[PDB]
C-alpha cells in the first residue's frame, strides 16, 4: 500500500541542502524551499541525495535533516532519505536510522569507487531492500559501474523495490519499463521523453529545485514539446559544471539560498552566471519566492572546507 | 629531502587489510603480511588504499592502522596513508591526523562520485598538498572523472607533489614523465613496461601482496619480458572481479589471511578459485609464508555487514 | 508560552531504553512502553537520561531516538532530550541537533567527573540555555559536584530556564521553591512530599516506567500519603543497586523489555529478583501490558559490550 | 617483564594537553613539554588523563596524541593512554586501539556518573585488564563511587594489574601496600609521605608538569621534608580551582602553553594569578624552559566551546 502509492509518484525533487555562512545547514532556507516545492506539485523529496550533497554530510547532520523533514513535511510529501553507501555496514546503519525517524523510503546507489562483483551487488541490494522501500540508483558516470540488467531483473522482485532512478538513458528505461520494472528518469533533459514515450513513471529532478511547477507540467497530461524545448538551454546550463554546482549557484542568484559552498564544490564563473541569469530571467515567474535574478560578484561566494 | 627520497621508491604495495571472524582488523595477519613484503624488497605501503578497503573503514580504525604501521615498521618502509576523500573537510581532517601520527606521505584521489569542476579540483588538491607530501591518484574507471593534464601540470609544481599514481595507461605516463612529472603505474599488467620503457619510477601494486619478490624483479635491473609474460594470466585473474575481490580470495586460499570479507565484497566463485589455484601453484615458492594453495569451499567464507 | 507550559508538567518519565539481543535499540519495545506511559497520564519524557542510559549511546543513535520520539509522540507528550555533557562542545552540538529535530527542551547536567569552577559552570550553563528551554540537573552523588545555590539563583533568571531536576532532597527543593525557583524532584521516594509539601511542580521519575498511573496519582490532586506509603518497598527495591539496574531487571521480569544489558550494567542477582517479584506482583494490575512477573534465571540475561 | 618494569616507575606525569588558538592540539608545545619532562627524570606519561582533559577530546584526536607520543618518545618514556570510560564498549574500543598504536599501558577509571554494581565493576575491570597492562584509577570525589577493597583484592591478581592510582589518601595506600597491592598516589600534597612512609612506589602527578625535577627529588633517595614543606603553598594553589584549571593557567603564565581553554574550563581569576606568580617565581629555576612568569590580563585568555 505504501509501496504502491510511492511507485506512482511522478515528480520527486532531489532537494538542495542550503548552508549558513559557517557551512552548517540553513534550515530556514531549506524549509522555505520545501514549502515552495510542495505548493508547486512536488510529490516527494530525496534528502541528502547527490544534488543535496549527502556525501559531504556527517551522518548525524544527515539523520537530523531527514528527521526534521519528516516532522515538518512528512504528512504533505514523501520523504526519501539517501542513505545508500559504498560500505554495506554504513548503508545499513544509515538506512535503519532513517526509517526509525519515519522516512517513507530510501535511495540506494550501487557501491561507487569501491566497485564490487555481481554477487556483491545482489548481497548489498538485498540487505538494504530488507530495511524498507527503496529506489535503486544507477549512475555509472559517477559510480564507475553500471548496474547490469540481470541484477535489476532479480532485485525488482523484492517486495520493497520501488523502481530505478536510471541515468543511462531513455533506451535503458524503455527496456526496463517494457518488462514491468518501474523507472524514474534521473536526467532532466531526457525526462519529458522518458515519461511520455518510454514508460517512465516520471522524474527525480534537479531543475525542479528552481522551477518545480514547470517540471510538474512536463510530467503530467499530454506531451508538451514546446515547454521541453523552452527549458532546453536552462537544463543544459544546470549541468555545465557537474551537479550541484549550477544549482547551488542558481539558488544564490535567485535569493533562495546563501552563496555558501562546501568543498570540493565551488561556484560557476562570472561569465557562466551571466549566461545563466538570462535563462533564469526567462522563467522568473516560475521560480517561487524569487524577487530578482542577480549575476552576483565572485567575492560574494563563501567556500567552507 | 624527504620529498626527494619518496619520489625514488620503485615498489609500493597497496597493502591488504585482513580481518578477524567478527570483521575487525587482524593485526597479527597484517603484521606478518607487511614483514613478508619488506623482506621481499617492498619499499613502501599504501595504508587503507582502494586495495586495503579504506572506504570500508571508520576513520578511527584507519588512523589506528596508519599509526600502528608507522610505529611497528616506519623505520623499515615508507608509510603512505590513503587519507583522501570526495569531501574536502574529511580529506583535510584525515590527512592532518595521518601526518600527526608520523606517516611519510598521503595518497590523494580526486573527488569520486561527487565530481567537481576544474576550479574545484585545484582547490581540493592545493588544500591537501599543503598538509604534506602527496601522491595524486587518477583512476577514472572508479571515480567517474579523469584528472586532466592541465590540472596535473598546475599542481605538479607544488613542493609537496610526489607524483601521480596513474591508472589511464603507459601513454599517459610517458607524456607526464617526459615533462618531469613523476609517475607510478597503478596497473600491474602495465607496470613492467611503465618502468622500463615509459619513465615511470615504478609501481603501486596489488599483485605485490601475493608475489612481492617477483614484482620487485619487474621493477629493477634489465627488462624481464619472460617474467612479465609468465605472470600475465595471474595478473588478469587478480582483476577478474573488481580488486580487491581476487586478492582477498587469494590470501585466504594461500593461508595468509582469514576468509573474511567486509561487504559489499564477496569471494570469487568456486570455479574462479579452481582456475586461480592452478595459477597460484605455478608461483607458490614466491608467495611468502604460503604452505599450500587450497581451492576452498564456499561455506568457509564469512561475510560481515 | 512554550516555557510556561513546560514549567507546569508534573509527571515526566526518564524513559528506559530497551535493547535487542545484539544491544541495538528495540524500538517496538520502546514505542509500546511510551504509549502505555501516555495512556497513564505521563506528560513528558527524558530521552536518554541517566535512567535511559544516554551515557552508553553514540550521538547518532541518541539523536535518532529523540527524533523518533518527536515524530511518533511529540504531539502527545513533551520530549526532553538529555543532551548535556561534561564537554561544552559536545553539549552544544547535541543540544542544537536535538532542537533541530523538534525536541521541546533539554536536560542539562553540570560537568560530571571533569569538574569545573563556578565561573566555568556559569559559562557552560549560559551556553546551553541559549539553545532553548532547559531543565538543570543536579545529582552530586553521581557527578562529584553539587551545583551551588548561588549558581542556580543566577541561571534561574535566563528566559529558557525551566527549573531544577534536584536530587539533593526536599529541604533543597523547599529553599529553591520558596525563592521562586521551579523544581522537579529527581527522587521517587521523596517526590510525593516534594510535590505536596515543598513546592515542587512534580517529579522526573524512574518508577513511573513501571507504574505510570500510580505515579500520576501521587502528583495530582490532594495528597495521597497512603499510596506513597504502599509504594515505599517497591521504590527502595528500584534503587537497591544503582539505577537503572533494578529498572532494567524489572522490565525484563515483567515481559516489557528483553533481558539485555549494555555494560557496565548487569542484572540484579537471583535473590534480589525473588524479592522484587513479590513487590511487582502486588502492583501487577498497574504495570501496563504486564502479562506475568517471572523471577527469571541467570542464563536468560545477555550482556553486550564485550 | 614489561609489567615488572612499569610497576617500579616512581614519577609519572599526567601530561597537560596544550591547545592552539582555535582549540586544536598544539603538538609543538606538547613535544617541548614532554622533552623537558624526560630530561628531568619523569619515567612515564598519562596521555589524555583527567589533567590532560581526555574527557574533552574526540577519540580520533586522543588516539592520534597517544600514537604521536609513542612514535616521538616511546623509547624514552612509558606511554600510558587514559583509555578508560563509563561505557564498557567505549573503554574496550579505545584501549584496544591504544595498545595497537604501541602504548605500554592503560589508565582505567571505574564508571563515573553511570555508577554500576560490584558485579558490574568486576566485569568492566576484567574486560579492560584483558587488553594489556593497566593502572586502576580510584577518585570518588570525581566519579561518585569509591572502588571498594574487595574489588581491588580480586582484580590485583590479574597478570596485567600494575597497581592503583589511589586518590582517597595515604591511609588507603598504606592498607593496600601492606597487603601487596602496588600503589601510586594521585595527590601531589600527599605523595612525598605516600612514597616514603606508606609503601607507595611513587606518584602520578599534576605538579610535575611545572616542576618535574623537584617532583623527581621528592620520589627518590632519602625523605626530603624541607622540599615537601617548601612546595606546600604551590601544591595547594594548583588545586584552588579543580584540576586542571590552575595547571592550564600556570603554563600560560610561564610561557609554556598558549592561554587557550576548552570549555567548561576557564582560567583562574586575576587575583588568583597574582598569588600564583609569587609561588611560581620562587621555583622558576626548576620550571624547564620557563620565560618570565607573567600574571597576565583577563583578555589574553581564549575560551573554545
Ligand atoms: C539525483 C540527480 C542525478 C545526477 O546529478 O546525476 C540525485 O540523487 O541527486
Ligand atoms: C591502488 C590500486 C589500483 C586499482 O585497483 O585501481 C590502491 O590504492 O589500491
Ligand atoms: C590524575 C590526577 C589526579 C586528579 O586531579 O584527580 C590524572 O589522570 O590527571
Ligand atoms: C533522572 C533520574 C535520577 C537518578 O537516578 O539519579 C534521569 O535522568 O534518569
Amino acid at each position: 500500500s505504501t509501496v504502491d502509492r510511492l511507485k506512482k509518484l511522478r515528480l520527486i525533487t532531489a532537494i538542495k541542502t542550503p548552508y549558513l555562512a559557517n557551512g552548517k545547514f540553513d534550515l530556514p532556507a531549506y524549509d522555505a524551499l520545501v514549502s515552495h516545492q510542495i505548493e508547486n506539485g512536488v510529490e516527494g523529496l530525496i534528502v541528502g541525495g547527490t544534488t543535496g550533497e549527502g556525501h559531504l554530510m556527517s551522518w548525524d547532520e544527515h539523520v537530523m535533516l531527514i528527521a526534521h523533514t519528516v516532522n515538518a513535511f512528512g504528512d504533505k510529501t514523501a520523504v526519501i532519505g539517501n542513505t545508500g553507501s559504498n560500505s554495506t555496514r554504513e548503508a545499513l546503519h544509515a538506512t535503519e536510522q532513517g526509517f526509525a525517524v519515519g522516512m517513507h523510503a530510501s535511495l540506494q546507489i550501487n557501491p561507487y569507487y569501491g566497485k564490487t562483483s555481481k554477487a556483491g551487488l545482489l548481497n548489498h541490494f538485498n540487505a538494504v531492500l530488507n530495511e524498507g522501500p527503496a529506489v535503486v540508483y544507477n549512475v555509472p558516470g559517477r559510480t564507475g559501474q553500471d548496474i547490469p540488467d540481470d541484477v535489476v531483473m532479480e532485485i525488482c522482485q523484492h517486495s520493497n523495490f520501488l523502481g530505478m532512478k536510471e541515468c543511462t538513458g531513455n533506451s535503458r528505461i524503455k527496456n526496463y519499463t517494457s518488462k514491468g520494472v518501474n523507472c524514474w528518469s534521473g536526467n532532466d533533459d531526457e525526462s519529458h521523453d522518458a515519461r511520455h514515450s518510454n514508460g517512465a513513471v516520471g522524474v527525480i529532478s534537479v531543475t525542479s529545485n528552481v522551477i518545480p511547477g514547470l517540471m510538474h507540467k512536463l510530467m503530467h497530461g499530454s506531451p508538451d514539446p514546446q515547454l521541453n524545448a523552452d527549458l532546453k538551454e536552462l537544463m543544459a546550463w544546470m549541468f555545465c559544471e557537474p551537479n550541484p554546482i549550477s544549482l547551488n549557484t542558481a539558488l544564490a542568484m535567485c535569493g533562495l539560498a546563501r552563496p555558501v559552498f562546501r568543498l570540493p564544490y565551488v561556484p560557476l564563473s562570472r561569465a557562466q552566471r551571466e549566461k545563466g541569469a538570462v535563462l533564469l530571467n526567462k522563467v522568473q515567474e516560475h521560480i517561487p519566492g524569487c524577487k530578482s535574478v542577480r549575476v552576483m560578484e565572485d567575492h560574494e561566494f563563501i567556500l567552507v572546507g
